[PDB]
């Protein structure tokens, strides 16, 4: 459903249904990172099968708990999720996935034969993970606990105490924690710290794609102990083998020049959060949300349980060209996902047309 | 990481600037948006691929991150319990290892140098069940260089269609025939509805690192592979996509240099065979970037000779034990002839001991 909507309306002029920020052109990004003149001397032979040292050092430099040898660069975290769950699969294993979340986090394990146990997060509870309700789902057969923080679609950041309880549940059942830290670069602190150092059972996923305006580079990474890195590196030979030295190199300069990129998008998000709080006040209780704390998305809802966002989302895109992602893509029919990393004129235009559809 | 690597199956790879000076796509890259690429691959790339064969249309193609991803997705969607796949060996290890990870039963068709590493269709038909879902047809062959003949293809088509099995034709090296007349080998995709074709610019055009390949099939297999690619990489970069498209559109500015290097090295290796006076032989390759010669002495272990060669001389050959052919070794033809000749003289020195 997430792919059904975002592909059918990929070319609409007012697209708020995606989770990436406004993407650069290659020339725009190179004017900020300064990596242009170095590209022509890059060899088109196979890249380092872990990713180049330049990229792994830039990733490792972000956290004192991370060293360059802990990192395996992948073609987005979509590949990293696939290889990680493949390596961890055994017969009779289950995984715990809080939902709403990115569909790949529970659909890939289902394809691989895992038993998938869902922890339904709810807006009434602030989309927060209750560790006593999480502890009900964790077996000795539970091998992976998915921890998407900042959350897609809600934007909720796990608190330090929530993390400590989840660490305790995982270590008790000897389960690993797959911490998808995609949106750590856009707090609403400069960046959120990685969870990789907090427990030996934590494996971290990261990427430049959503936060830096370069989703198309297809660069992600996995952080883990040497044994899980060796096992994932082995199986990546049967997925894509390597990523291109150019994508690798361009993403490295992005992280090394994050100060030229992330603040401008933070200001863009902060204005749009204000624009949506204005919209919530004007709607007088019809629209509410769990306020997001970090990332690129929000998951507001109609307070009337009868309204289907898909019906409102359909009329909005056909009559006005404005795309919102209906919450059915997350099994939350009253919610909808809205993109925060867009130009505020575009964000406000969408609210103005959404108001028109609400009236009529 | 040794400096004199003849163990790879790619040709001498360009730098990005060297490749762009031949295709002319440099100035166009800066206006490309870093939003998601077309989830089928760009039209420019899919049209450039389709233009190579009259049987291929732009809508038949799914661009992937190398054929490694195409192999993974194709075998994944086709898997069912009790299925088997038939793999002629020696071949590229992914062609039988990925189906093994996915739960397929793998039936190996042993190819032999005595028979020229050619496919025996009557012995192949002994391996094909009603449970056989895929028949792997890597032509030109890695490592031998063998090109499947027109009659061999029709026999394989006959066995597959009789048992309702599909044919996975890994046509990676179709861009480097060794005969002077034809420029590139034709795609097998038009010959039967059971044929799914894999291609790539990587090994033949000196840009293996771009990670660009493609899969060709009927709309249901294209729709099914496109669906599962959402769980592998979703898309390939618009930049790599765009560069590979310009490579295909300017193949005439690229392939001739590699053709001359391969034939020059085949000639140098034929000279080396004459000097060795029967100790070295090979099935002469017909197309591609590699050869699979062997020692005629049953006592020589290529792994030992390859080991001494790389430690004392810095020259890497791929020992045939990697293909369960201990007397063989794989040597790269797409290197500079001066490097190819350096390797032969040093391999001769190692042979004298
Ligand atoms: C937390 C989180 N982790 C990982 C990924 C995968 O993104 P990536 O790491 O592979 O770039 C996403 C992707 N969110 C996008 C979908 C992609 O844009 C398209 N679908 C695939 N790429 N499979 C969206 O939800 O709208 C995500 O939100
Ligand atoms: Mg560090
Ligand atoms: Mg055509």
């Amino acid at each position: 459903l997430l792919e059904m909507w975002l592909s059918e309306y990929e070319r609409v002029p007012y697209n708020l249904g995606e989770s990436s920020v406004d993407n650069f052109t290659l020339g725009e990004l190179l004017n900020l990172t300064g990596d242009r003149d170095a590209l022509d001397q890059l060899s088109l032979m196979n890249n380092d099968t872990h990713g180049s040292l330049r990229l792994r050092e830039a990733i490792a430099s972000l956290d004192k708990s991370v060293s360059p040898d802990d990192i395996l660069v992948t073609a987005g975290t979509t590949e990293a999720i696939l290889i990680y769950f493949k390596v961890r699969y055994r017969s009779g294993a289950n995984v715990v996935v809080p939902v709403p979340t990115f569909h790949v986090l529970y659909e890939t394990p289902a394809f691989l034969g895992y038993e998938v146990r869902y922890l339904q997060l709810r807006a009434e509870n602030g989309f927060r993970i209750d560790p006593q309700e999480l502890a009900k789902l964790v077996d000795d057969n539970t091998e992976v606990i998915v921890l998407n923080t900042p959350q897609n679609p809600s934007g909720v950041v796990c608190s330090e105490t929530e993390i400590q309880s989840i660490i305790e549940i995982a270590e008790k059942h000897n389960a690993e924690i797959l911490a998808d830290e995609h949106y750590r670069f856009l707090p609403h602190t400069e960046i959120l710290p990685s969870l990789y150092g907090l427990s030996p059972k934590i494996i971290s996923l990261g990427s430049t794609g959503k936060c830096f305006g370069c989703i198309g580079l297809r660069i992600g990474w996995l952080i883990g102990n040497p044994e899980i890195i060796k096992a994932c590196h082995f199986f990546k030979d049967y997925t894509t083998h390597t990523v291109c030295v150019l994508n690798d190199y361009i993403a490295a300069g992005v992280l090394l020049h994050k100060g030229k990129i992330l603040p401008r998008y933070r200001q863009m998000i902060q204005h749009n959060i204000q624009q949506f709080e204005t919209f919530i006040k004007q709607q007088r209780g019809l629209i509410d949300w769990v306020k997001p704390e970090a990332g690129t998305i929000a998951f507001p809802f109609f307070t009337d349980p009868n309204i289907n966002s898909k019906i409102v989302a359909k009329r909005l895109v056909e009559d006005h060209g404005v795309l919102l992602l209906p919450g059915e893509a997350f099994d939350r029919p009253s919610h909808f996902r809205i993109a925060l990393g867009v130009e505020p004129s575009l964000f406000q235009y969408a609210l103005e047309k959404l108001a028109i559809v609400i009236e009529t």
